[PDB]
């Protein structure tokens, strides 16, 4: 159990560093490389909305910055000074499980290179091509392994001490 | 009332960290790809001027910097040295109501993905698409809501004081 | 006479947040998005020179930095260490009325959507379309507010002291 | 024994300066340039795609990032507070080893400037152009033989101890 | 000769400040927006360099850098710890004066809109187009001023000393 | 012999800043404003790629970080505590001298405006047209003398010892 | 009415010939010198095809082609060998008002410049622009006038008889 | 029956003159003006070569054609000089309906404006769009109808003589 | 008085060739090589519409048509067979004076290069450039010399017989 | 044996005139309208020419010229003036029935929509796509057909005199 | 003397021929494939009037119609019914050498490939190419003989009567 | 002898009427499918003027007309009415021979696909491509033969009377 902590401390720390450092510029050409066979003004826009809604280096930051709010709340009410210890705990392991949830129901475990839309603007169905797929598979599938770890560990810290 | 000033202080934190991080690249493309159908030039620069007269993010920015204000007074009297206090925390109060009344006036509660157009030197009326609607709302939404949980916790703690 | 100084420091900071912060941004695509009505080459560059000579955004950092003069003179004076007070306050007093007259001789209130040019090598009179007129003309006249707010309170310390 | 310390840290922090400040800018125009022959629209995403399915500079920062965790754990435990120094070297000395092997497999040792490209949409078999092949087998080199030297330093350290 | 001094610093932050913050986006578009009245490739990229061989920016960057070498020098003299005074103020002013004029010589007082080019692979005479002339203009007229200021006090010290 | 090293130190200095503040950005459009005469795809990326194999800015970034490599070493050692100091200025004599004579092979001492290219797939023998020839012969020109008067003065240290 | 049937058979020819020799080369350009202003793909043809449904110079040949007819049938009579005569007279009289009559229905008396176009898939109205209205509007004129003259002569005749 | 050979030749002789005349340039642009949504190469071809098989002009001119060859084996005959009357006046009434009744199962009665395409290179369907089809909906009717005249005036001869 | 009845003849047919082999395609490209500096769509077909209302050679050829009639209705009527002479004299110089008088209000005696055009929806006025403007000046004096030799001689005969 | 001289007459009658009045229509635009997917200049023109080294349309009229030769002999003849006649027939035989092989070796039945070239400057295989080619197929159909007939009819003469 | 008369028919006739039959095909794409190097509007029109103000087709159609006038005159006038035939001789030769001598002063031996233009609107002189310039010096020099000749024959008659 | 003069009139007319038909129209598109890789204006004229500089169809129109004259002469002395015979005999041989050598001596016996030019204002060396080279080698060896056969007969017929 001394040993759990050091690897939740390591494993938090490892994410936000790959987050922050290399994940920005992998989606940077998102809808710049983004095209769709047809002359319709108008339909590029519709069907790139459609198939990434909200993209998913959004998602991450955002699951990172709201699951570091229990520590920041117990660091500031310690500042103005164990119940609080349990309490932040358990919903630190709720955030968790309920992000990685989450993501398997967004996005799943692949990105696919075809897209076929069928939204106005554009007539009928069209057929459209995405930029990078096989790396963006490779970085969902890191980042559900790296919150696999998480709850793990802190499940095994909640039933430590019961 | 001893929670509320955690909270309050972990909200304003959060709100900052959204809005530093990440906002400024969703609006980044916004102009370069709006598009209306037409042949007229300088028709896209009106549509675009009239559907968008002040970005969300520089709204969003300004508010941030204003509700910050009583806080600097405040410090530097004091580091110059109730009433004080008491009139700062009305200050805020008011500041707050009065940026969520705006916001709600001025923006609504969603983007939408078509606009009609009928500015010189567009002939008649014309349609324009949008980009990225969907994460535009979604960032609406949520700035709602945490300056809701804002303005409840301070009116929260001005009856809590009388 | 105690507060006015606590609100001359607010106001100096806050404007050099705001223009620090967001004006570099609003300004970016000023040229690439400037198009006139015409086959010739050479003439956006001729019509867009004749219309904007100098930037609202230069014009504003070199405004900030040189108010803040005599401070670093005073500090390097008290650091090597009345008269001085007198002088620096009597010569931020001139500089900022300077600057405010100089600013409504340049640009005045508004900035128009349409431009009419008659510059070589452009032929007769051509029609010009300029970006973002709307949200332009809101900060002329933010800058506006809070540099009179600025003259007021050094006048009123000035004729305080007498 | 005593040098090998030193050289192992001067080649660790060389490889991490190396890296930071020049390899994130020859790889910048890596897709923008990238050409084909064809007329045919979605061909270019597609043969790009299978040409260079990871980037050697993510590749290089992962494992940059992945082979210094040990230290990391080393130091928390430390903080908290000689087996712990045999395994972290063992890990340590087992990460780079793959490392290595897995560049090897991934990359080898040169960066073609033709790709023959037969993925759909593309008609049979197309012929593509690829940006700055040279400079980036110069770097692969590169990256080789530093990696190489610090595999046979740990290896070294390991011996000495036994 | 008291206030000479502080003057003579105040004069060489402000230059320092005003080359760094702004002169880095004026020049920007230098080239991009640089047009000629032609169909020959190859003869825009002749004519510019004939127009500018070195930008205004990076003499400005070197001076700067270069007329702080004595005081680096007194520094780490200092630091290993007359004369030395004496000789660092001479190389001072022989190296300031040395630039104004080199200054004079190389680009004169004013920035002209239209140029004529004669240079292969242009055919006969040419001409071209330059972008932003009006402000390169009051860069210049401001630079040479600040520069005779500090000429003027560094002679003067001099002076005084005998 | 008491001003050389003072001298060494600042020649140092003064070569790591101008290399990092303005060589990184005469460089930047070297491949988008690199044209040649012809119709055939996949012609310019060879021709460039021919001509320039490794770009200046990159050798000497490398060259700058290589140069301070043993005194790494020894500020290493030193923390973890003669002959040293010999080994090391032997080391520093040899890799600048490496350097320079590299430097002379690679490139001379001039950047021409045209270039004569015969690689597949281009046709024959095609002509390029160069950006900016001026500014870097001037950036080679300078670079060559700092280099020459460092390893002068390194000479002379090495024969003051003996 | 001597006369009358050799200025009958004047206008005839008169008519003939203007419509043969010139009119097929004003129509020419009718379809490829039509433009409307939009992007949309199809909206030039529909608007074309709603604008002017028969061509007037097929209208007019097919007018010439059938006010002849009468006379072939009698030419048949006779050549095979009075009542015939005044049969034919009548039909010629009825057929000639039916198409004057039908012109002014069809087309009236001008042809405009600008037309307003709502057809699928044009989005709402557009505007489209005519080739040589002026030409169009003249013909049109010259041709009601002689067709008119022809009616009169004819009725002449038939009341002469009775 | 003395009138319905004369009005059977008038038919034959005004049919042979609208076609020669003008039916030539009504298709003339055909395939020039047809036009699909799509950046397919290859498609309008393939779309274009489904919609018109055979052109209508192509059809008329090969029914005209052969509806006149058993006059001309009569000719010959009597030049190399009741039976062959009868045989020849059979075998023109056969003909007659056999191009009437295909002329119906080939083209019906109108020509749309839009066509739905599913013929590769095509993906999928694709909507494309017509060029005159008014006018070309006019020629069909009318051509329908002369054949029908033509039709009865044989059968009534034939019924005539039995 | 008898050469001139000769060289009436002569002169007219000359003319009528002149007109028939040539005429026709110096004007062929007139609209198609008509180009004027806009961006605007539809005002190439205003400006060439109010420049050049009717067509010199549609004017020659109405003209040549016109002035043959007097002969056409005395042939007819001697076919059906000193009076109708005399009439049909005195109508035939009418006509040609007339004519003549009308090119000379038409047209002039020049074809300009240039032309300004302020016609909807162009803006403001505009400049455009004409086609062979020198051979259709050499067209017009040719054809105004010998209209005018025509009627001198035909005045000749009308006042030879009185 | 006395109609078979008449319908031999009557099918060579409307072969020429089917060849000459329609078939110079359909093969006018055969290379304007042939596209290849390639970016090369140059592969349409070798790709168009190996699909279509001899046009339909040339062999058939030099075909039709051909098999009239014996015909302009034996009036020559005879205009100078029955062995004549039998080798007359004899050659018309010959000629026809080589004429008939040589348009099946040469083209086959039918004409595909897709050719797929292997042929410089084209890289490896390319795909391009046909005008056409329904039409064209009918037409090879119909002219087979009738050089069958012709072949027959004369086979039949020839035996009958034997 | 009797020989004369025939080859002087025979060189008019083939004179005639080959100016009808070829001529009017070398010049018809005499501006569609003119062109210049520049970017000006308009600069195209002015530099093919100045470089060809008459075009060569149209001098000689117009020298071969008049050459033949004395004798439609001659046969005028016999029609009607010794001296007639010298006067026609006299003015034949008369026009005859002065065609020949306005050739040579119009065009000179030549057709240059490029040309030399400075004409409004095109800025300074512009270099021009043009088509065909062989073929058409050849057409000049052939021309020019066969006038040669004419003009010999004609004075040889000219002096046999005397 | 007496069928030679049969067969030389048979092949002259067949000659005469393969020229006229059909070859003015395979070379319609010489020079609009003439392509060559380059960029620089011009290049294709000077190419295209250095492959073909008197086209083929213009030098057999001419042989055709000049073989023809001695007839014509024959002719008109006749009208006008042995050793003429025999005079005009031997002209046409000799002209009929030069022609032929002429021929081979411009032309050769192929048109190959790909041409090398190096002519002013192309850059060294370039490549271009030929249309329909394969027919215009059919129709050369076509020409050659028949003009062979023509000489024999010429040939034949001289010697026959001696």
């Amino acid at each position: 159990t001394m040993i759990g902590r050091i690897l939740l401390t390591v494993v938090v720390i490892f994410r936000i560093l790959i987050v922050a450092i290399v994940g920005e510029t992998v989606y940077d050409d998102e809808q710049t490389m983004f095209v769709c066979n047809t002359l319709q003004p108008g339909c590029n826009q519709a069907c790139y909305d459609r198939a990434f809604p909200i993209s998913h280096i959004r998602y991450w930051v955002f699951q990172i910055i709201m699951v570091c709010t229990p520590s920041l709340c117990f660091i500031t009410y310690s500042v103005h000074q164990s119940r609080f210890y349990i309490i932040q705990v358990v919903f630190r392991n709720a955030l968790e499980i309920g992000f990685l949830v989450g993501q398997y129901f967004l996005y799943g475990f692949s990105v696919p290179g075809l897209y076929e839309c069928n939204r106005y603007p554009c007539i009928k169905e069209v057929e459209c091509y995405v930029s990078r797929p096989t790396e963006k598979t490779v970085f969902l599938v890191f980042m559900f392994a790296v919150s696999g770890i998480c709850v793990v560990l802190n499940l095994a810290e909640l039933n430590h001490l019961g």
